[PDB]
């Protein structure tokens, strides 16, 4: 597909991607901060809060709540569409998808 993410840098990050991918990958390969290299989506970190763009939140389907609840444990604000974009991968469902960056968290 196509993708378009967005960060507080450069305040956008237009790219692509494909079917299997996630918004977290793309980013490193657009150029994006990349601003995680935490776990590499092995799924032992939560700190990649990422956020999709409020129009792909519907069609990406943020985490269940279950990598939600694990995340709203500590008690920090979140808006629509923040979830572990490491853990998310395009489809012919998200396709030209927008993604973005939270604040410093
Ligand atoms: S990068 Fe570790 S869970 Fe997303």
């Amino acid at each position: 597909p196509r993708v378009v993410f967005i960060d507080e840098q450069s305040g956008e990050y237009a790219v692509d991607a494909q079917d299997g991918q996630s918004l977290m990958e793309v980013a490193t390969q657009n150029g994006v901060p990349g601003i995680v290299a935490e776990c590499g989506g092995s799924c032992v970190c939560a700190t990649c809060r990422i956020e999709i763009e409020d129009a792909w939140v519907e069609i990406v389907g943020e985490a269940n709540p279950d990598e939600n609840d694990l995340l709203q444990s500590t008690g920090e604000p979140m808006t629509a569409g923040t979830r572990l974009s490491c853990q998310v991968f395009i489809d012919p469902s998200m396709d030209g998808l927008i993604v973005r960056v939270p604040l410093p968290a």
